[PDB]
Order: structure tokens, then sequence, then C-alpha cells
């Protein structure tokens, strides 16, 4: 596995022991062979769980999510997928790792796709080895893989709105359920309906994951309502998954705006990972998976793969060469390699808009490529009337850094900046010059 020029896909079924059993064995062998190694965790929560499996091994944890005193002699580093891509983009030295291990390698956020593209290109060049750990590699067509214990799979109509009757099976259950919804707003409505019915509900999404996931351990709960982020190594002690089988798809229209299309069907990989939350305990057969739609290849034309090309075009590899996407997911976007390569100063603005600005990659690219500097927010107010952002069904308004009240009407509209209350609040602060 560890020889140069090799990329191995470790595709043992969900719960088979890739993280807690196989990963320490790989790490021990890597250290014996003096291979400078990186381990990439999808989230801070998985990074903390990996420290538990790797305890006693010399690993440098490049995150505040792990409280350990390092020795300074570690040749194995562990960091998040997004941290890896971020450090590659910045004028910071990233070692040319001999062995690159990515856990939960199916993650489809732009920084994870870009990390796979960079790593697989270094392997193709003959410079490095890599191991991608996931039960569901790109292009998998099996939504029902093996499990540690038998699962009861049932196709059933799943509510996507509050209900008063006709879904008694949802609330008659006396165990713990993990319910995958397509968006934070949709989960808020289902959670309120379950709370009104006397259930204890925890809600998880990308921005709240670290804080709220700890509630699954510290308090008794009946339901967890989560977006797709829980497909990335989130472990629950549950006996049922309810799966809408739906997700939102960011889509770039006419190369000039991004909408959140759908809800539409999930891919087979996502459905398998959502089901994969249960059936993990061989002593508890009969966990239930209730699913409310079919699968489709909704990653084709999805904006994350175009955004991954924007990130890769701006990462140095060798002279003017540019890393390609990982071959099995490269047809998901139609893009010219190098078309998003920016000059030094525009690249710095692009990076800062993503890192400090917290803007989506596509939107950060429009601003930086227009020659606008990080702190110049005039573009948040000079778009067309059709770009007016709404708050409570009237135009949203902010006080600019000049002290003037203005309607929020960005030059480029990306639906992700106002898809829920928290996102709109963050974008209003950005438009006002507050970060
Ligand atoms: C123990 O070694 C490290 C710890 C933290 C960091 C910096 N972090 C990395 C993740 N994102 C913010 C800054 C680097 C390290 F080498």
């Amino acid at each position: 596995m560890l020889k140069k020029k090799q990329l191995t896909v470790l595709d043992l079924h969900p719960g088979a022991g890739k993280t807690r059993r196989v990963l320490p064995e790989i790490v021990r062998e890597a250290i014996k062979k003096r291979l400078r190694t990186v381990i990439l965790a999808p989230t801070r929560v998985v990074a903390a769980e990996m420290e538990e499996a790797l305890r006693g091994l010399p690993v440098r944890y490049m995150t505040t999510a792990v409280n350990v005193t390092h020795s300074g002699t570690e040749i194995v580093d562990l960091m998040c997928h997004a941290t890896f891509t971020s450090r590659l983009l910045q004028p910071i030295r990233v070692p040319n790792y001999n062995l690159n291990i990515m856990d939960e390698a199916h993650f489809t956020d732009p920084s994870s796709i870009a990390a796979r593209g960079y790593i697989s290109t270094r392997v193709e060049m003959g410079e490095a080895a890599a191991i991608f750990m996931t039960a569901t590699p790109p292009g998998t067509r099996d939504a029902f893989p093996d499990s540690n214990s038998p699962i009861m799979d049932t196709e059933v109509e799943v509510p996507e709105r509050a209900w008063s009757s006709g879904f008694d099976w949802v609330t008659d259950h006396s165990g713990k359920t993990v319910w995958f919804v397509p968006s934070v707003r949709n989960g808020n409505e289902i959670a309120a309906c379950l709370t009104k019915a006397g259930k204890r509900v925890i809600q998880l999404s990308r921005k709240t994951f670290e804080t709220e996931f700890q509630k699954t351990k510290n308090q008794e709960w009946d339901f967890v309502i989560t977006t797709d982020i829980s497909e990335m190594g989130a472990n629950f002690k549950a006996d049922r998954v309810i799966d809408s089988r739906r997700c939102l798809k960011p889509v770039i229209l006419d190369g000039e705006r991004v909408i959140l299309a759908g809800p539409m069907p999930v891919t087979h990989a996502s459905a398998a990972q959502r089901r994969g939350r249960i059936g993990r305990n061989p002593n508890k057969p009969g966990d239930e998976y209730m699913y409310g739609g079919g699968c489709a290849e909704t990653d084709e034309g999805h904006a994350h793969w175009l955004e991954a090309r924007m990130l890769l075009d701006n990462i140095y590899l060798q002279d003017g060469l540019i890393a390609s996407l990982y071959r099995p997911e490269a047809d998901k976007v139609a893009a010219i390699e190098g078309e998003f390569k920016l000059r030094t100063e525009q690249r710095k603005t692009f990076v800062e808009l993503m890192k400090r600005g917290d803007l989506p990659v596509w939107l950060a690219y429009q601003v930086a490529s227009a020659g606008i500097t990080y702190t110049d927010r005039r573009w948040c107010f000079d778009g067309t009337t059709n770009n007016t952002i709404m708050e409570d069904s009237v135009p949203a308004e902010v006080w600019t850094k000049y002290g003037e009240k203005r309607v929020l009407k960005p030059r480029w509209m990306d639906a992700r900046v106002c898809s829920d209350h928290a996102a709109l609040k963050s974008f209003k602060e950005f438009a006002a010059g507050k970060r």
C-alpha cells in the first residue's frame, strides 16, 4: 500500500473498522518505514475520535480540537480536509508528504474534492502514495452495502413538512432516530412538529455540528434532525434512520448566479452513508432504515466540482502545471483546467474572501477576479433589482461601513449567503464591513 506511485481505495463496508482498526496499523507501518505522512479528517469531531484510536502513536494534531502536548519529533501529521487545501492555497510551506491518507474520502465539499485532486495527481506523477478510506467511492451504484448487523430496509412516504395525521409510525417508535433532511430550514419545521408532539430533538448542520453533536452524548434524546454533514463519520447509538433521500444542489446558472435547486434525490453513495449510521452493532440486529425516495446522479453539474477546479487552478504543483480532479469524479464538471488561475494579488484576495470572509468559493472567485480588494464592499449593494435579498418578505437592509442604511443587493447572487437565518446574518455582517 505504502509504495510510491500507488493509490489504494480502502472500501470496507460502513462500520467495518477502517478508522479504529486499520488506520493505526497503517500509521505504525508508516512510522517504521520513515514515511512523512498526513492523515486527513473530514471534521474536528472525527479528528478528536482519531486521537482516541491513535493514542500511544507519535502524531502531530494540527487542530485545537485535540488537547495534547506534542513531542516535536512526530513525522505523522493529522489535520482536517479543509485545513489541507487551505494551507496549500496560502504562502505557507506544506511538506510533500510521502503517504497521504484521507478518511471519509467520499466527502463532496469543494475543499475535499480539491484535496483528492491534488493528492491523486502527486501519485500519478510518481511522487507519493495515497490511501482513500471510504465504503462509498465515487460512482458507486449500491445504496445498500453490507453492515455489522442486519438492517430492515423499508420504502415509505416520509414527511417533509409538519403533519397532523397519516405518519403514526414516526412518533409511535420508542427508540432513537437519526433523520436526514435536505436543508436546515426543512429540519427546523420537522423538529418543531416533533417537539410539539413531546419528543426531545437535537438539530445538526455544518455550522452547529461541534457544539450540538456533544448533546447526543450529554443528554437523552428521541430524534437527531441532521443535514448531509452526518454522512461524514458521525456515530450515533441509534436504532432507526429516517431518510428523506433528498438534498439541495447548488447550480451555477448562465455562469452568473448560484441557486439552490431542488430538493432532489441524493446519490447512491449518500444514501448508503445515511443508512450506514445504523446496523453497526452485531449484538443488535434489526435496526430500521425507512427511505422516502430513489437515488440519482445529482453530483453531475453540481457547483462543488466547479468550485474544486477554482481551488486547484490556484494551488502550485510544479512550474505552470495544474492538478487534475481525481479521475472517477472528473466528469462531474465541464471546465478548462487553468481557466480560474489568478495572478498573485487577486489570488490573495480570493483566499481571504474564503477564509476570513467565509464566502462560498464561487462568490469569492467572482469578487477577486473583478479586481475588487477584500475590504471593498460596494459590490454588496450595486447589483440589479432581481438580486435584492429579502428578510421577512421585504428587502434586507444593513448600515454600510459609511453609516448609510442600504438595501442588500449584491452584484453576484449566490443563494448560499441567505439559505437560512444564520447565513443571512453572517452575510449582513460581511456587507457592513464587520469582518
Ligand atoms: C500542533 O501543531 C499545530 C497546531 C495548530 C496549527 C494551526 N492551526 C491549524 C488548523 N487551522 C488553524 C491553525 C498548526 C500546527 F502545526
